[PDB]
């Protein structure tokens, strides 16, 4: 149907592919971040945000993929095919899901405009030659200056 | 976690368990209904409603599962394992997706209070033993079964 | 060019894909209905409505197809290919033209809002398994359900 | 001269052929209906309606056709030709005359707009497939609801 | 019914009989012009104008005819009859469809009054005897 | 990206497909026209108009291509390959560059609406069958 996950949130698959693929944290670290910070809001009977709705849907979708991986491991006898399917599920779809989780958790934490401008700035930084860019990689943080 | 995707809107997996498993239409029929009724809103850059957000997410996850099915059919050599994975993806993972799609498309078309009242009434109807069960099962509709609108 | 006939009219080619093939009268019955209800408006030199315009174009296309069918029957010596082409023209393209004629006549008769709500409710009905839906399909008519014309 | 019987009454030969040919009651039943309901108005020295005028003319015309049929039966010796002529008079012209009588009697009884909309509704009903139309055939009646 | 599709647009089959049969561009050229000029309005979900409605109908009708032609080419084993019917669908019906496409695209581009005056003037030009007929046939132009 | 340089100027590649490939003047004639008419504005330090900006860009891009051609002619010892690539740079890319130069010089000279109407009318003229096509092809003129 040609639907974009982010264009309702002001981003784009191309804008989130403008960052390196290995920049995004692991799916486990991102799920831990969500459960630590917004569990009581992701389990509440309220919307509270488009970010909360999208994050609920993404978490449940990843849970279904993980149950699929467990079912494959249990019900496929061929080791090569089982391993190929599990590796596909963990890598190919895992990358898209950690892009999604990073985007939504980071929005909820730091602000959507802040996250988008950080995407742009980091994408330009990773492409600027080293001798002519600030030496420290950009980073998001809520810790104020002292 | 224990998100329970429907309780954000006002139902539960237990309230949607009133409907049998084979009550829900095919995933193709539900995608056709979505693309026929709410395509221009599911493609827009606006937050239309929580149902639109959840529907975009669900359609994209189903697309991801279908790309996975295409990939396994292309790249797995073992035919038994290939068919097992594809059948699982198509049936067991598809059942939950057509439940979710039915709930969201119906809640968009007819309304949330109406869908919840319909779920309760269909629970009553399917609970009644078959001997005392009327033939007219409850149904969602915006027009009466006979629409005598002369002009 | 990816044109949708009904999108201009607020419907969609896949909204009307739920109506079964036996839901529509024959092309002859639909043309008789058109010529008996709106002939003095379809043959007038005025733009009456987009439904009138589309219905004139549909009637002219069906006329071209009928001349094609008779030409095939007359100039094709091979009985097998002759009847194959004639049957294709009469069934396959006949179904699309029955659908088009029905949509436009029903719009002109009942109102576009009414016919689109009816299409939605009939889709809801036809998507339900036979065990969970009322046995009487939703009906669109100008008559009361008792079909008695008083006054 | 290209004259239409009904177009002064708001109908058309094509609109009355939009109904099945066997739907219209017999000529005898229609003449009985006329003589029972509007005899004192069809014999009065007043117009009282275009429907009364057209019905008077139609009744007299059918009477002339029937006298023709009697004359043929009496003055034709050939049985095959006599039977062919009488059958023609009774069927081919009988159908047109019972269409005419039905239209005018039904107008006088139920209203002209009611009769025309009934023609349209019945023509659409007889063509709609059975599973998607109301099960009872439409009918005209002056009996109010209780 | 004798509906005469152009009667609502102010023409007739008698008025479009002024132009010869081989005057109209090919269906490919006409569909190219339509896609180049009015694609975004022919895909729009709006009654733009009766010409847009009739043009959508004509384009989808020609698409149905081309689907017929492909189906015949695949499912007719008899080569002679197959080629006969495909040639018919391409020429005999294509003529009427390029008449319709020419009329509606030209109306949309230049104006209905302009197209009708062009029809009258082309009738004059084609009626003039060859010795007194200017070599520049009439043409529709916005320039 | 499918940027389609003419979309901002109100044309498309579909609209400029009406004109045949061999209709456009040579790159030499187009650069001569540009230098004769708008040299003092193409050397000016001002945003005169989007056509001036695009024309400066196109002229410098063709200059870079000609520098490539000279460098190849000097530094490619292989005569066959050298002639192949120089002929490519002259014809295959020169075609697109004379399309671009024609469009922008004609827009600057005659008006954007005038150029678009000329494109439509030339489409009509080239679609007309040869028997009913006037011998005077459409032309852009201020006279």
């Amino acid at each position: 149907m040609d639907i974009d996950t982010y264009k309702e949130f002001g981003a784009t698959v191309e804008l989130l592919s403008f960052l390196p693929s290995d920049f995004f944290p692991s799916v486990r670290d991102l799920l831990d971040t969500a459960s630590a910070l917004y569990r009581e809001a992701l389990e509440s009977p309220e919307h509270c945000s488009p970010h909360h709705t999208a994050l609920r849907q993404a978490i449940l979708c990843w849970g279904e993929l993980m149950t699929l991986a467990t079912w494959v491991g249990v019900n496929l006898e061929d080791p090569a095919s089982r391993d190929l399917v599990v590796s596909y599920v963990n890598t190919n779809m895992g990358l898209k899901f950690r892009q999604l989780l990073w985007f939504h958790i980071s929005c909820l934490t730091f602000g959507r405009e802040t996250v988008i401008e950080y995407l742009v700035s980091f994408g330009v930084w990773i492409r600027t030659p080293p001798a002519y860019r600030p030496p420290n990689a950009p980073i998001l943080s809520t810790l104020p200056e002292t």
